[PDB]
């Protein structure tokens, strides 16, 4: 599709020339910042980004590429080399620890330093790092996790764990070994590490006795609590202070996000992960922006401020299914969650970042037209005669083989919502790519945010913005009324 | 490898400290440029830049992916939108008319607004827009095009021609229609829309009359000049001025770089594209950085300044087949030319930008250990009990079906120069990928680059800080003596 009022160069020149007014009269606020937002798209790489603004451009009944995102708006942007110390192309949990703690660390270990061994429990004494959040809250900021998955994942557990196996979710997971030589399961540490004011995301069974029915699935013995140790880690949260509330479903959450007599909530609404947003039961499950907005509105209580962790966890798990429909749905979703913290936060005090922990081997190509569907097929058919679609991932669950036979799909085929894109090789889950991601910041100190970065600067970013530990001496003055201008 | 050093967290720590040092020290440049430079790596989106920070480091000696590129020193980052007005999977063509005229435009064509269509020769009049690069000589600056592919490319023609099709090459490519409804091929108007004084890379048989023999290859008929006017375009472009030169090799390039008598410069390399770097008789052929060099050299001399265009474009053909040794190789050379030009260049005084015109569906993964090799293998076999590449492409001629018998390779087959990573679907050429790519940014005005950006805006930023046209009331300072 050829829009008419492209056509004409004088579009294309009134636009650049409005771009190069913002970009002249763009201001850094030069104050620290009284709120800490951290947005994270779980394997949302640059090449989901643009799908991303495709497919929520089309929705919205735009051509899709020259639509801004939610996180195009943002005034300042970075690239950010993901590499872990023993591995080049890395995992969610050695990245956990660089954006989260600001030290590198070891592929699949959380909240420890390289000096750690993956596996190795002992090798986690004395090595331990410790997150922004923590150093947040010992500041007397208040904090909160929100997440898709289940909060006991590598991302989430970066805030609060210390752990050289991000597969220890709860006691059941663990070696005898480990729990003999003082290891803690995420779970555990989740509720006893520190003081967390707001957890919501998914993960229920981790927390209950083996065998408690879980609310949403009583008849399924697959849902049901499993730790071996029968503590009930949603009591012992509870009975921590005044004030805390446990939900499990969205009316509970609503009911809490407006009670005076909740100034601390845990919610845990599904065994697991949540489930993917278009499979979402909306009067059961509440979207990841509606989420979002209750954290930030019992967060924004304390007027120390606050430190927010937020992550669209399940951008990587569509990609690791190879099933790109669930992936940018996903990262859709993710967006409108950093436009409502953007109708509920103010530039003037708060810094919000947006970026990725790393990315995948997901591209998209074949030359589509303008206004085409993400999920489409390319407009001239591949050398073997056959269709192509213009997504494709190079590894996963997509790779077919109907002997030395290649699918010839139709567009009904690969736009929908479980179809899986053609990969060059079979894997059961498709991998992680190690580029480079994008940050984006806004709010004070945001304008640090430049240049070709480190994973690990995100966190010393936050951390001297906020005025936190090692940044006590920020020499900052407190926010004001210094905006943008944009 | 677990380096020992980046087990302690204070190695994290200082590292992170440094880098909060450097951009709370950051000063955006607020004067006008006298000089002008973008480095455009034809394909090199972001897989690829990090890809080949890998590759640069350990040929450097270094694990690779901590050790900066010359591009990871620029203080200022921004995301680039490539689509082109008619395509959201962009070609070289259109992109070219946006990072260059900063107009966006239709796919295949270059020089043109949208309003004109591919192939239609008669669309193109009244629709033409005009490159900063022909804005940058009207203000009386010198103008430089430096490219490893013909400098016919789509690339570097957008710098100086308006055409509806791209493969315009010479007169031999185009129907009569065309020629008798007054259209120029690229080579004609290389040295016909305007005066540039520096033209380097490849691209000799489209400049002279047809059965010429090449000076390197007099015996091979598919090296001759191939114009049909029986024109010689290298003649009447030395004619057009006093001063001028033409070199074909790198002797003759470094002679000609000394000479105080050369003012102008023309120096074709090549029948058609350069050779790749890895394959570069280095006896005969300039490298891209060298060429770098000789144009920057002769373009300072002027005392209103430059505007010089550099090309990585072989980057795009070593991803086009598939075999991302030669895509990744062509890249560090690119990194180097961008070392070179800001050894001759101040930031007081230089805006250089450096971006892609778009990516490919080039990946690495496999979850590599660090230290490891760019084209080696991951450390666990397939679902298939057989081994991949970290490296992937989605599609393009590394497609391997035999039967359904997905190859073993192995390590060395893998680093070969020659070797094609597996791909999903077939195709003679791996097609571009949609996604953004980075703008980096350095010197007065740079500042400006910035955010998530239309590519179109990197012409408008370059004219701005240049005031050139339509910024000439652009309000700046002339140069002075702030650096970053
Ligand atoms: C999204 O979340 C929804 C909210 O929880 C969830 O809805 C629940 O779904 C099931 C249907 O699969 C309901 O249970 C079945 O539905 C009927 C319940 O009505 C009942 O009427 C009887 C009248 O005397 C009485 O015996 C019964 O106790 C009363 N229940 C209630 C809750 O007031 C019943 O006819 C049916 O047999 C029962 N049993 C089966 C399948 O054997 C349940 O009520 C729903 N809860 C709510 C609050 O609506 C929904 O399924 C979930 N998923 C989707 C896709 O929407
Ligand atoms: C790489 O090229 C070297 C230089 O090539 C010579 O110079 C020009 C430059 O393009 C070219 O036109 C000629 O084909 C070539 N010819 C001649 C007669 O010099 C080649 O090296 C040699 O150059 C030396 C002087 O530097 C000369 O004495 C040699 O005779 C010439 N080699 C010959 C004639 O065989 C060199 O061969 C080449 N290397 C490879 C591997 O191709
Ligand atoms: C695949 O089906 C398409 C119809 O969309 C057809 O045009 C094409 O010829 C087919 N390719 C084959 C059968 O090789
Ligand atoms: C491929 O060769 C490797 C040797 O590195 C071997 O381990 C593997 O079993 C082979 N795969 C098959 C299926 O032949
Ligand atoms: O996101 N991860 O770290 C992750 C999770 C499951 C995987 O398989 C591979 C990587
Ligand atoms: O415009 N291009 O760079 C381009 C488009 C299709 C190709 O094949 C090769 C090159
Ligand atoms: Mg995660
Ligand atoms: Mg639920
Ligand atoms: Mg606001
Ligand atoms: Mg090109
Ligand atoms: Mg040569
Ligand atoms: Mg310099
Ligand atoms: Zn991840
Ligand atoms: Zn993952
Ligand atoms: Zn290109
Ligand atoms: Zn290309």
């Amino acid at each position: 599709v050829i829009p008419v009022e492209e056509e004409n160069p004088v579009f294309w020149n009134q636009k650049a020339k409005e771009a190069l007014d913002v970009a002249k009269k763009l201001q850094p606020i030069q104050t620290s910042a009284k709120n800490l937002i951290l947005f994270l798209g779980d394997g949302m790489g640059v090449p989901t980004v643009t799908a991303t603004r495709i497919l929520k451009g089309q929705l919205g009944g735009h051509l899709g590429p020259e639509t801004p995102l939610a996180m195009d708006h943002f005034p300042f942007t970075a690239l950010s080399k993901t590499y872990n110390v023993d591995r080049q192309v890395p995992d969610s949990a050695g990245t956990a620890t660089a954006y989260l703690c600001g030290v590198k660390a070891n592929y699949k270990t959380i909240g420890v330093s390289a000096a750690a061994r993956f596996n190795q429990c002992n090798s986690t004494f004395g090595n331990e790092v410790f997150s922004v959040m923590h150093r947040a809250k010992k500041a007397g900021k208040s904090v909160g996790v929100v997440t898709t998955t289940r909060v006991q994942h590598a991302s989430p557990a970066g805030t609060y764990a210390h752990t050289v196996n991000r597969d220890w979710y709860s006691d059941a997971d663990m070696p005898s070994s480990a729990l003999q030589e003082g290891c803690k399961d995420i779970a555990t540490q989740l509720i006893s590490n520190m003081d967390i004011d707001v957890i919501l995301g998914g993960g229920r069974k981790f927390m209950f006795p083996k065998g408690t029915p879980d609310p949403e699935y009583p008849g399924d013995s697959d849902q049901s609590g499993v730790r071996l140790d029968s503590r009930n880690l949603v009591e012992e949260w509870l009975a921590k202070y005044q004030g805390t509330r446990y939900v499990w479903n969205r009316e509970q959450l609503m009911q809490a996000s407006q009670d005076p007599a909740v100034t601390r909530l845990m919610g845990l609404f599904e065994p697991t992960e949540m489930k993917y947003d278009v499979n979402r039961n909306a009067s059961a499950d509440p979207s990841l922006a509606e989420m979002t907005e209750v954290a930030v509105r019992l967060l924004s209580r304390n007027p120390q401020g606050f430190y927010l962790f937020v992550e669209g966890g399940r951008i990587d798990q569509g990609h690791h299914a190879g099933t790109a429909y669930l992936a940018l749905t996903e990262a859709v979703m993710f967006d409108s969650a950093i436009e409502k913290a953007s109708q509920l936060t103010n530039e003037k005090d708060t810094l919000t970042l947006i970026t990725a922990d790393h990315s995948h081997v997901f591209a998209f190509g074949g030359y589509t037209l303008r206004g085409t569907s993400i999920f489409g097929l390319a407009p001239l058919n591949a050398q073997d005669g056959k269709s192509y679609t213009s997504i494709l991932y190079g590894n996963g669950p997509g790779y077919v083989l109907n002997s030395g036979n290649r699918p010839n799909v139709t567009d009904a085929e690969s736009g929908d919502v479980n179809y899986k894109q053609q990969a060059a090789v079979p894997l059961s889950s498709e991998t992680h790519g190690g580029e480079d991601v994008a940050i984006f910041a806004r709010g004070p100190q945001a304008h640090l945010v430049h240049g070709v970065q480190e994973q690990n600067y995100i966190a010393h970013v936050m951390a001297f913005a906020g005025c936190l530990e090692p940044y006590t001496d920020c020499g900052l003055a407190p926010p004001a009324d210094e905006h943008h201008h944009h």
